[PDB]
């Protein structure tokens, strides 16, 4: 589970 800096 990984995402980019908010929007
Ligand atoms: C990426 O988005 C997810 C889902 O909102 C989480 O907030 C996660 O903490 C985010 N990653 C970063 C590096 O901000
Ligand atoms: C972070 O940016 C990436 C593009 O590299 C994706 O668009 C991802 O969906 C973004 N995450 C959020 C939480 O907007």
């Amino acid at each position: 589970p990984t995402t980019t800096p908010l929007k």
